């Protein structure tokens, strides 16, 4: 079988066909806030979507995906604990099947109803494939979303989900604004980590946001709604699609803030 979340090829499993899932570096984390500490050393975060382009929503079997154009420094990520300009490629949606979970990150165990991951690449590369070869090569955007009021930025592509309803499917969307899923702080907490889903590459620094964005009952069903199969197969919801919190190893978790 391929990899995936359930029972015979979940998280679990991985480290079989991918011996890096017991590495030193690997993500998610939980973030235990006693231990996090402040750096004065970083550098203002910087996140650049104004000239954001999306280019298309897609089902891929593991996660709800949209891909943007990152032929151009349109969408970056700088500051912060990042050397040099990080383009925004892609971005996914870990979800949970209940409220009370579904975040791959957690904060002091606390676990959201969902994480959304902005994936951007290390233009000192030239290429997303050459980037994720190298232990600087990526900065990922971490999102916790909780429920209640819903967020008007998502409301768009919620409401064209079914176009993309089980694996393989994909459907143009060019007005996906990144910006519309940050929070109002952008307090955040950095580690290096990895891809937490195969290959697991050590590749990422992570940027996790403090605050959770909020998004309406209605948002989140119609995300647990999306499919693992594909069409024509037996009905699997894309739900707990998250891999749980790894070993820290040792790794020093910076706080943003004081
Ligand atoms: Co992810």
């Amino acid at each position: 079988h391929h990899w995936g979340y359930g029972k015979h090829n979940g998280p679990e499993h991985w480290h079989k066909d991918f011996p890096i899932a017991k590495g030193e570096r690997q993500s998610p984390v939980d973030i235990d806030t006693h231990t996090a500490k402040y750096d004065p050393s970083l550098k203002p975060l910087s996140v650049s979507y104004d000239q954001a382009t999306s280019l298309r929503i897609l089902n891929n079997g593991h996660a709800f995906n949209v891909e943007f154009d990152d032929s151009q420094d349109k969408a970056v990520l700088k500051g912060g604990p990042l050397d040099g300009t990080y383009r925004l490629i892609q971005s996914h949606l870990h979800m949970g099947s209940l409220d009370g979970q579904g975040s791959e990150h957690t904060v002091d165990k606390k676990k959201y109803a969902a994480e959304l991951h902005l994936v951007h690449w290390n233009t000192k590369y030239g290429d997303f494939g050459k980037a994720v070869q190298q232990p600087d090569g990526l900065a990922v955007l971490g999102i916790f979303l909780k429920v209640g009021s819903a967020k008007p930025g998502l409301q768009k592509v919620v409401d064209v989900l079914d176009s993309i309803k089980t694996k393989g499917k994909s459907a143009d969307f060019t007005n996906f604004d990144p910006r519309g899923l940050l929070p109002e702080s952008l307090d955040y907490w950095t580690y290096p980590g990895s891809l937490t889903t195969p290959p697991l590459l050590e590749c990422v620094t992570w940027i996790v946001l403090k605050e959770p964005i909020s998004v309406s009952s209605e948002q989140v069903l119609k995300f647990r709604k999306l499919n693992f199969n594909g069409e024509g197969e037996p009905e699997e919801l894309m739900v707990d699609n998250w891999r749980p919190a790894q070993p820290l190893k040792n790794r020093q978790i910076k706080a943003s803030f004081k």
